[PDB]
C-alpha cells in the first residue's frame, strides 16, 4: 500500500542531479537514468536505467540537437510507458540545453501525464557563459515541457551561482542540491511522514495542472528554531521575487527528528499563512529524519504562480 515515488534523471545533466540524489539519498523513491549515452548509462549508480534510442550517433555532434532526443524518446516510448506504469508520483529532472534532456524530458513528461501520474519536472537553464543557442534550445524545451508536466520548476544557474578552485564539477553542484532539495522536500510528505502526515490528495491539490513552482528551503536549531526556518525558507534566495500570496498553492514540509513539536507545527504554518493567499490551498506537512538532532529544515513550495 506504499507510495510509489519515481525520480527520472534525463540526459547527462538530469542523470548527474539524480547521481547526486542517490549519493545523498531520498527516502523510499526509486530512480532511474533516461539517457541516449550507452557510456553514462554503462557508469552510473542509479540502479534502474532506460536506453532510448539506438545508441550509436549518426553525425558528429548530432547529439546536442533536442530534436535528436525528442526522436530517441518517442523510440522508446513502450520503454518509458512500462516504467512509469504504477507510479504515484514521478519526478523528471533534467539540465535543459542540450539534445536529450531537452528533447526527451517532455516525451518522458507526457508519457507519466497519459498514465494519469502526477508529475513534477525539476530543471535547470544554462548558465549564460553557455551560449545564446543554448539558452534557446533550453527555453524551446521548457515550452514544450510545460504542456506536459502538472508542476514545472525552472532554475536558472545563472541565478545559483565563479572563482578560483570552483571547478565544473562544483558548478552543478549547487544545481544538484537545489534539485535535490525539491524532489526531497515534496516526495518525503509522503514516504517517511512525521507526527502530522500530509495526505497525499493534498499534495495532488497543490500539485496536479498548477503550472509553474518555485522552492525555498531554510534550516535551523534552537528555541525558535521553527519560525526561524520558515522564514529563512520565504527569504531565500529563489523565492525573493516571488510573492507567497501569488501562488495558488503551497505545499510545506517540515522535517526534523523525533521531537518534532505540535506547537512547532503550528507555528510554521502561521508563518507561511501570513504570507499566503486567503484565495489559494495552503498544505503543510512533516517528515521524521531520525538522524537530525536539534535541527529543524522548512521546505516551501510555491504552486500555481504566475
Ligand atoms: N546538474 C548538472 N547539469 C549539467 C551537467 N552537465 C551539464 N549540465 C547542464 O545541463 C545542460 C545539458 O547538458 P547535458 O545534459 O550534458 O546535455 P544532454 O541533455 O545529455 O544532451 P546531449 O549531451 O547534447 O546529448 C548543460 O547545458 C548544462 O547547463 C552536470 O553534470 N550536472
Amino acid at each position: 500500500m506504499d507510495a510509489v515515488i519515481k525520480v527520472i534523471g534525463v540526459g547527462g545533466g538530469g542523470g548527474n542531479a539524480v547521481e547526486h540524489m542517490v549519493r545523498e539519498r531520498i527516502e523510499g523513491v526509486e530512480f532511474f537514468a533516461v539517457n541516449t549515452d550507452a557510456q553514462a548509462l554503462r557508469k552510473t549508480a542509479v540502479g534502474q536505467t532506460i536506453q532510448i534510442g539506438s545508441g550509436i550517433t549518426k553525425g558528429l555532434g548530432a547529439g546536442a540537437n533536442p530534436e535528436v532526443g525528442r526522436n530517441a524518446a518517442d523510440e522508446d516510448r513502450d520503454a518509458l510507458r512500462a516504467a512509469l506504469e504504477g507510479a504515484d508520483m514521478v519526478f523528471i529532472a533534467a539540465g535543459m540545453g542540450g539534445g536529450t534532456g531537452t528533447g526527451a524530458a517532455p516525451v518522458v513528461a507526457e508519457v507519466a501525464k497519459d498514465l494519469g501520474i502526477l508529475t513534477v519536472a525539476v530543471v535547470t537553464k544554462p548558465f549564460n557563459f553557455e551560449g545564446k543557442k543554448r539558452m534557446a534550445f533550453a527555453e524551446q524545451g521548457i515550452t514544450e515541457l510545460s504542456k506536459h508536466v502538472d508542476s514545472l520548476i525552472t532554475i536558472p544557474n545563472d541565478k545559483l551561482l565563479l572563482g578560483r578552485g570552483i571547478s565544473e564539477l562544483d558548478a552543478f553542484g549547487a544545481a544538484n542540491d537545489v534539485l535535490k532539495g525539491a524532489v526531497q522536500g515534496i516526495a518525503e510528505l509522503i514516504t517517511r511522514p512525521g507526527l502530522m502526515n500530509v495526505d497525499f490528495a493534498d499534495v495532488r491539490t497543490v500539485m496536479s495542472e498548477m503550472g509553474y513552482a518555485m522552492m525555498g528551503s531554510g534550516v535551523a536549531s534552537g528555541e525558535d528554531r521553527a519560525e526561524e526556518a520558515a522564514e529563512m525558507a520565504i527569504s531565500s534566495p529563489l523565492l525573493e521575487d516571488i510573492d507567497l500570496s501569488g501562488a495558488r498553492g503551497v505545499l510545506v514540509n517540515i522535517t526534523a527528528g523525533f521531537d518534532l513539536r505540535l506547537d512547532e507545527f503550528e507555528t510554521v504554518g502561521n508563518t507561511i499563512r501570513a504570507f499566503a493567499s486567503d484565495n489559494a490551498t495552503v498544505v503543510i506537512g512533516t517528515s521524521l529524519d531520525p538522524d537530525m538532532n536539534d535541527e529543524l529544515r522548512v521546505t516551501v513550495v510555491a504552486t500555481g504562480i504566475g
